[PDB]
């Protein structure tokens, strides 16, 4: 059947603004998967699990007896998608299960991985979301083979449908590098937001970058790779090497063996895939990647073999059974026992992008290192495995049960606890009315708290108000906060608030975040006056003020908007149109397509735009909270055309008389262009909506303002 | 950007189930969008209508001044979308706004229309939806030209994003017949569902079938479209001939004119499209059609010149200046006015489609009837319009406002209203008791409300339960409904009934149909006391019984279910697999995926398959309220492989032993299979979710009880 997609191609699509809507969720409205988990027995679920690691099933043998590295191997790959350039991607929502990721060449067999623990699952129930059990599933792994974990936290939910995540423009799995829609340009640069050499791959091509089995090149992927994951060279060196102490790959015959992934197979292979004709299909028989590398003499054990094998041979390059390239150890004698046969022995092998890690010269020192120091080893390891499956789950409030590690790091941005008494409703009457007094206007109320809090995005949970981070480097000195209009604003803020808590008694003191949040709310509730109406902004108080010692500077660069069309603002040109970038983030700020049209017609009409522009401010009152966006944009008795200087800027002409009226953006121009846009604008821009414009547009500003406050939930 | 469709492009599509979410919808949860309309002031906006008739706009001039021919084909086109087949399509989503519709070839220019209705729109707001405004408008141009209505009902609330319908497999637009993906086969079969020729048409080609100018094959594409959209040969010769009556064509020059339609034009163009560079790009000028004929000597007034000039000249074949083929009278002077020249009159024209009113010999015998009679034309064609614009809006339950027609008519599949008391608590325990005492089983009772309740579309709002027209012609004879079964279970209910009914006073009785859904209800019950669980089921008494003179049998033949997921039913093989089908029928009930995978689930059961058949029966307590059918749909101990004998049926064997435990259909393994389904099938088939299923069951089977139920609204 022909669908929309087909005739319109380019056309913007508002489906993934609609996306996990209470119909497609079998719980119900009230389920609260916190308060769940908070009641699971989870030594239980764990003493089930370790028991699991060693029951093989006929159906998907376990190497040597023991399940653990597929486990871990699981769990890396539900961590492994997440990209911090948009925060997409990662283990928080469980999204290994749906498509495409559940059908991704480098996640083949791990569809048995899940069914291994369909029992668990379903004797918990409700009680355990499929992404905690993933996660806490390479825990038990990891703990059951000996190895100390940091810690664990559940309280991922589940979702149930696939997200809308771009991995990437290729038609083809795996396709090279230079095709007609390569991911690189230039000299091997990625585009972002993607984290991966090849679609379909978690991070980095283990036979090297694109097939060339050259460690060196392979070392330069691989850290490109990681660090668009948010691991620098110690993590990396950690993950990788703590990894593959783990376990064996499979590659026993030829990849022509292998069928269907599961989202192709047939209806009888009930949700399975991969199915193999090589032999058993299984077992010793198996293949996934096709390659056949076992690294370590105990790969049911931890233990610091790895760096043994990889500092005390020399590697000769080799074609495992099914073709790939990857090394085995000269001289060496069979030392690495076979994972069926108690008779058989191999020599040590390894991957190109193992050898990385002696063969590139920083590499080279931390695993030096590491072999010499096998406790700094497994320091770093688990720090960095906590870090790799906690990267998305959020603020620590969000964090739940028994085993959450106490101490706080510095990549969470954390937030310090709040010690005394929050201010009251009259409090915060009192401090609208002395924020209004000081003479700061409308607009740089509304813009303040705007930038403060739509650093938020809902991929991993970073962001938002809470911290008044705002105050720090490097968000202070951002071109689209307008840095020396907000250190003004700071100023007078931090005055008022100076004199607000030196005036109680008992400790009540407000914090920084929390009056740059309220100071805003005083913004609209102005900008409604303005207009002649009288509202109330709701205000939630409790947010705390981090230190420029807990905020990773480097760390805070992706959350820098580079496109933020809230605010017609666009750092420079890109390839992607302006509207597409405005949709992706209304859909990091969790917004629907109504609450995105009124937010964004309202802060135009409020003075939010970057530098005080005039595109898409189509009022003769600004600072006033009126409808004017939409009822001028919908008035036929103008005309629209690009300008001669910039094919993305338009102007608007009265249609009789060719007078100047208006110019515009894309951004402001795709509401009265689209047809679903165009009808939610139409609503607003109706006689009777300007009650609704105003309570729709109070609603949406106060659900901004409290994106991160996990506190409260 | 890849998406799951491009890799999978015949994986099924839940997100179907799951449009029109709270999510996409500007109005609140509680916005009722009858009791704003009955508050609107109708006969207001009906002046301001008329007023706009001859208002005209130099951005699209009105053809001899008025544009009343411009909306006459507008509220046509909105209406003529709609297929019997499965409902969908029609007026009463207004859909012609959204996508793919508002840039069909043939709805050309229709952009202008509802662009010249926004000031109206603006002004009264929510109170009259676009759906109602497009009909209105309709009727008003047909009153500002002398043509007295049947009247007009409000009540089509607005939808905010495109549905999903099936409108052909093709990928050009206006595809003649005969190619890769042809809607056509056989002696010029139509594929149901579709009900027009080619892919963006509304019906038929003007010029003939696939551009060919014959008058007696375009005759038969006429007939048998129409009668894909309800109508017989006098509702479509009084329905031609009547709008031909007023307006005209449009085809001043070459189409290669023309610029891209609305989803594809610039940013710039503000939603409107097929922009011209020919001449002045409008008016006089214009190009929609590519014909350019005008009927009748008074365009802009009702008159009975269409069959006078049919009849009174023959025809030669002729080109309009965009090449397309139409017909001008032999040897007439120039008497038809030109639309915008006073000076300058044109010879009579007429589409081939129009002299299929002459030519074919039945619609010839009409249309004389017509011509001589023509008040029987006059009252025809009003009562056709009435139908057409209204066919979708359901039960005469739904039509709101001032303007309803107090006639009823056959095709509104009437219910007769209730006089007398209804049932109260106490009765429904009593003829729960009843029921269960006269030996009906669980089995019996839910397949007999199954089939009742089940035929309800929300597309159209035809069918359910609401009438008990399944104990009438043809419902009682359909094979899905197991014919000998439902007589010997009517048998029973109807001697309840009478018995009942007889000791009663104060006119308290029950109907039939109530009785049926009762019936059911206790069934539900009996099954979930079998299963240890004591559960009410809730129902609503009020619905009444239709005769069979108030049920048109022919009409009634579009709601027989030939697929029947719910029952595993399929009644022959079909190139559309049977899983999609399912979620075709879910759509049509209004279930989502939970709902329907919770129905199912219960329904296997609860032994409601046709026939008795053992598919997908995955239980050994028949006649039990379980969550049997999940738990051993995903117990990974069984291996299912298709049959040699049927590819569709499927054989579930113990892994180990090779033993038969079960078998099954695409419908029933779909749960476990599909990602996003056997997500769901997981929730109930966990060790937690005994009573959790039993309550969704409840509720869902409820729901479906009273999908009809317009007079509780
Ligand atoms: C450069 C980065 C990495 C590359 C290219 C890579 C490559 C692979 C490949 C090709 C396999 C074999 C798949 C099979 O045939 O079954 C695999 C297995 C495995 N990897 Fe990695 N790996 C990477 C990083 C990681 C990390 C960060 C971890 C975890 C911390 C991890 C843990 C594992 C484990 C445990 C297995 C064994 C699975 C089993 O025993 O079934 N790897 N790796
Ligand atoms: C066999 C069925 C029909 C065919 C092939 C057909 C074809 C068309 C064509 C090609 C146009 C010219 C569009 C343009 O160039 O502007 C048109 C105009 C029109 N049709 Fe039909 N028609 C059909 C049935 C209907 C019916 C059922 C109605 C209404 C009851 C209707 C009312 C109109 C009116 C009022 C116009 C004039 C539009 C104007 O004045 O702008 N037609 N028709
Ligand atoms: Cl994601
Ligand atoms: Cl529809
Ligand atoms: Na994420
Ligand atoms: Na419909």
């Amino acid at each position: 059947g022909t669908s929309n997609r087909d005739w319109w191609p380019n056309q913007l699509d508002l489906s993934i603004l609609h996306r996990h809507s209470s119909l497609s969720d079998p719980m119900g409205k009230d389920f609260n998967y916190a308060q769940a988990f908070e009641k699971l027995d989870l030594a239980a679920v764990k003493r089930d699990l370790h028991a699991l690691m060693t029951t093989s099933q006929d159906w998907w043998p376990a190497d040597f007896g023991h399940y653990g590295g597929l486990f871990i191997r699981m769990a890396w790959h539900s961590a492994g998608t997440y990209r911090t350039a948009d925060g997409r991607g990662g283990a928080g929502e469980g999204q290994q299960r749906f498509a495409p990721l559940n059908s991704w060449p480098d996640n083949a067999n791990l569809d048995k991985a899940r069914r291994l623990l369909w029992p668990i699952k379903q004797k918990y129930g409700r009680a355990i979301s499929w992404a905690d059990l993933l996660i806490l599933t390479g825990n038990v792994a990891l703990e059951s083979m000996g190895f100390k974990t940091f810690g664990f936290a559940g309280g991922r939910a589940d979702t149930w449908e696939p997200a809308d995540v771009y991995w990437g423009s290729e038609k083809i799995w795996l396709e090279l590098s230079g095709g007609p829609n390569s991911r690189y340009s230039g000299d091997r640069q990625l585009e972002n937001p993607l984290a991966a050499v090849q679609m379909g791959l978690i991070y980095v091509n283990p036979e090297g970058p694109d097939g060339n089995p050259d460690p060196v090149a392979a070392a330069r992927d691989i850290r490109d790779t990681f660090a668009r994951m948010a691991m620098n060279d110690e993590e990396t060196v950690a993950l990788i090497a703590g990894g593959h102490t783990f376990g064996k790959t499979h590659g026993a015959g030829p990849a022509s063996n292998v069928g269907a992934e599961p989202e192709a197979a047939g209806i009888e292979a009930q949700g399975l895939g991969w199915k193999s004709a090589y032999r058993t299909g299984k077992g010793a028989d198996a293949i996934t990647s096709g390659l056949e590398v076992t690294w370590t003499t105990t790969p049911t054990q931890w233990s610091h073999n790895f760096f043994e094998n990889l500092f005390g041979y020399e590697w000769e390059l080799t074609k495992s059974p099914a073709g790939a390239h990857q090394w085995v150890a000269k001289g060496a004698d069979a030392v690495i026992p076979d994972a069926f046969d108690p008779s058989k022995k191999h020599r040590p092998t390894m991957l190109t992008t193992d050898l990385s890690l002696r063969f590139d010269p920083a590499y080279e020192k931390i695993s030096r290192r590491f072999h010499e120091n096998p406790e700094q080893f497994a320091d770093a390891f688990a720090r960095a495995w906590f870090k790799l499956t906690h990267r998305d789950m959020g603020p620590r409030a969000r964090y739940l049960g028994p085993e959450v590690p106490a101490e706080v790091l510095l990549w969470q941005d954390p937030i310090p606890a709040v010690d005394h008494p929050l201010i009251d409703a009259a409090d915060a009457a009192e401090l609208k009315a002395k924020v209004l007094a000081s003479g700061l206007t409308v607009s740089q109320l509304v813009s303040t708290a705007w930038a403060a809090a739509s650093t938020f995005r809902g991929s991993d949970k970073r962001g938002g108000a809470n911290g008044a981070r705002i105050r720090l480097a490097p968000q202070k000195d951002w071109e689209a906060n307008q840095p020396e209009q907000l250190a003004a604003v700071l100023e007078t803020l931090e005055a008022i608030r100076t004199a607000f808590n030196g005036a109680q008694r008992g400790g009540k003191q407000v914090s920084l975040a929390d009056l740059i949040v309220l100071a805003g709310c005083a913004g609209v509730e102005q900008a409604a006056k303005n207009a002649g109406h009288a509202v109330t902004v709701p205000f939630a108080p409790g947010r705390a003020d981090a230190s420029q010692e807990q905020t990773d500077v480097e760390s805070m660069a992706v959350l820098e908007p580079v496109a933020d069309g809230f605010r017609n603002y666009l750092k420079g040109k890109y390839r992607v149109p302006a509207e597409v970038l405005l949709v992706d983030k209304a859909q990091l700020l969790t917004l629907s397509a109504p609450e995105m049209t009124v937010l964004l017609g309202g802060l135009r009409v409020l003075g939010a735009n970057v530098g005080q522009s005039r595109h898409g401010v189509f009022t003769a009152r600004e600072q006033a909270l009126t409808n004017d966006f939409f009822v001028n944009l919908l008035d036929m008795g103008t005309e629209w055309k690009p300008t001669a200087a910039d094919a993305d800027v338009f102007e608007g002409r009265d249609r009789a008389t060719g007078e100047l009226k208006w110019t515009g953006t894309r951004v402001d121009l795709v509401f009265g262009s689209h047809s679903q846009l165009r009808a939610l604008a139409e609503v607003y821009g109706s006689a009777d909506a300007q009650e609704k414009f105003v309570r729709d547009f109070v609603a949406v500003w106060n659900k901004v303002m409290n994106l991160d406050r996990f506190d409260l939930a």
